[PDB]
């Protein structure tokens, strides 16, 4: 037979790889990723926390932005993740090597990260990345504290079994701001009904819609800024049209029901 | 200016050209592609696979196994020359689809568990789905399946974990000593004063001697061209495949010339 | 000052270590563990499945009983677990080395098994065993099939975050029998309320009681046979007074409620 | 039959569990373990390095001694190991959880550490401990640097496949001192000849005696202080009779040869 196909690279839109300067979200919280991939730096008194890292090739850019914020590589103490796909956990292994930071994640995210996103429930081996290990396993509702800032995990399975929202409270213009970093609620091209690899997918999504609606949140952020109507490119107006947690979940549930209609009706 | 896109590990088309099983000995078959070796050894208590080639080769391997009368669940063991993507590529998928166990030395195990990432020389350029080794083996250790004994010979250099495997089969009932020896190339490697591999030169030099000392009637290699095999024709037509001495001699001559150019 | 304490072994009641010959539970299902620890062998024409293995020192006994049942080590295909504590997953690492089995378990069980039971949420490092890796991660309700017998996973977290019940249909004198191997519902010495290492423990147990009551079950077995009133020592009469899923869950929940009340007000 | 045996804990000589206050070895190097188990703390301006940790139950003691040395848990950057048996790597998993330190080890030590010392080539499952992962895999001769102090690895397989000596240069009285922390060369109850799990054991031990003799060394230390004739209980006189690398390897090789002779006979 004809030769087997060549391996396929994980190519993404240029805006996902467009570097940007740090954009201040709150007094201690900064977007340091790219224009279209969120990576949040929280600077505490006893080191910095990174939430998500973006694509594999973004490790150097993250370290450069950390430098501009006054954070040396060894000052990064903790990495948290929304979910362990290649476009959000991509550079985690290299970040651990170059910073010594620990990774805290739930068990589902830990096992997916440790196999580099391979054998994905829905993508197979289509999107892999260098594997990394979690140094601390997190339970639902558990609180991780760095330098006086408490980060609370809220499991919201669906997009991945391990999908998690993280919440914390910063300050902004003299007042506290409850920040919620919620994972994706989409099911892009997923088989929703009767999926042998995820039998309770529909029940998990539906509960996760409700979990997101209930998060303590004055300011919602998402791994893809477009999903919560952020525009990182417009500077200090980046959050002008940012969605509430209610609007984010409702839009997600409406799309999910219609995606379920396209499937169930056939 | 956006960051660079990721690049896929692309190979010569003949590396990906399927072939029907080619008989090497009474129970030993090449079942990979024209230019990547994957050896199937059929025993009384199931099959052994030595290397799998590229990651996209899993289905092809299983199809050739079926043509040989080996159901997926009959694959009992996977052995490896070294844990690079073009030889260990489909190991994770093969484990999931067969239940086979992997046996490898510690160095190969850690690189396989990394999916080839953070390679001493390639960094993250040549990666593949990670897999775990179920049995760690030591230099000279014997693994027996169905009364066929496979002996490991460590030959570090191309990777720290590079291994040769030897076993005895028959050709029409007469015993034949088969040696499956890893690569001895250092493609683009910094040889002298490499911070990530300080004793590289010493290891290659010991490994040339290890290969020459292997018990061997027939030598095969992960890239058939490295031992003058032509998988396009029958195995008896490959009489003039290289001996262990000639294979190591050729590799040592290239290594010495590369070292000289680097020192100059 | 005084020397540090010596390490302490995990010692158990003698009956947990008392070998027994294989006891037929259904036409293809055998108890092959000890008098007071369940280890179920399910034999198909395409190989065997082992559900649990007991304590670490039981490996050789299990292999001896497999040989009496005509299962060569290479024909044990799969190991399933109720939960990853030393008295149920004890010999898994050794069994994997000595057989052709792979382990299928959920992510929580996978991460605890790979720690050898160390850093347990409730037990610390007091009850440990040789680490093993799960080869296949399974999801709630996922079906694993060996030789025509389908095994369905039902997550029932609480005793451990990864606690799982497994169900399958066998036959018993001419008629189908729905077997349920339900995990422990005990909370021995656990802090139930406001546990920073398991914040949703009470909610998980409460849901797990209902999960067990709903399992497809004509014949219940448990990792500790006493918990479902089996008496393996008497042979053919071992099942004569076995509990239903309802009675098992009701008994566990009555004890859980009294423990939580004790924790609420002494 | 009669019941199966109970599990048996790895109990040790109580002197191995006897806490001691930190003993200064050189200007930046301190013994912080117990009277009969070495655990070396190297303090730098960029954090600290721990070489070995002793038994599993020593984690709290190590951290208390670190605090006496001014090293907070988050100040520990790196853990190095001689070998991954329970009485030297015992508390590594707990130390990683409580400090955030990385582990650097060769591939053999990394795989043994990751299975908690289980399935040991010689001891089976008798000496298990909580497993840990290595965060950096190192090669023979590789240099790891923390705060300007360079640590070089020298593989000396035999006692375990992954057995490693670590060398670094410190100062004492304004002069360099080349410190060598060499692993065990013992073979306690080992089948030396024709061992199916370690076929080249004798060749590896013989090469490792030579490797130890060749180490750069003004001051030798060992995981068991008695093996290099240290006495940690006498403070400033602790090293007064410490062996050279030559003497240590010669004594170990003489013992090894007599052991091999009795086995062959
Ligand atoms: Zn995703
Ligand atoms: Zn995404
Ligand atoms: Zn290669
Ligand atoms: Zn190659
Ligand atoms: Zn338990
Ligand atoms: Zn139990
Ligand atoms: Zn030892
Ligand atoms: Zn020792």
């Amino acid at each position: 037979e004809a030769p087997l196909p060549q391996l396929r690279a994980y190519t993404v839109d240029a805006s996902w790889l467009q570097p940007m300067a740090p954009l201040q979200v709150a007094d201690h919280t900064w977007q340091i990723g790219t224009e279209d991939l969120t990576a949040l730096l929280v600077q505490t008194a006893e080191g910095a926390v990174l939430l998500d890292g973006g694509m594999p090739q973004m490790a150097g850019h993250l370290l450069d932005n950390m430098k501009l914020r006054g954070v040396a590589p060894q000052d990064l103490r903790l990495i948290l993740l929304s979910h362990a796909h290649a476009d959000h956990a991509g550079p985690v292994a290299e970040l651990k090597r170059r910073t010594g930071a620990h990774v805290a994640a739930n068990a589902e995210t830990a096992v997916l990260l440790a196999r580099g996103g391979s054998n994905d429930l829905h993508f197979g081996d289509g999107i892999t990345y260098p594997p990394a290990s979690a140094d601390r396993i997190i339970m639902d509702g558990e609180v991780v504290t760095v330098g006086g800032i408490a980060f609370t995990a809220h499991f919201m399975p669906g997009h991945t079994p391990g999908s998690t929202a993280w919440t914390w409270t910063d300050t902004r213009d003299g007042k506290p701001v409850r920040i919620a970093y919620a994972d994706s609620l989409s099911a892009p091209g997923y088989q929703l009904k009767g999926n042998p690899r995820y039998p309770r997918l529909i029940e998990d999504y539906k509960r996760s819609f409700a979990t997101v609606r209930a998060l303590p949140c004055d300011l919602l952020l998402t791994p893809h800024p477009g999903a919560s109507n952020w525009n990182y490119a417009v500077g200090s107006k980046a959050s002008a049209e940012a969605l509430t947690c209610n609007a984010y979940a409702d839009a997600a549930e409406k799309k999910f029901d219609a995606q379920l209609a396209r499937e169930t009706a056939g």
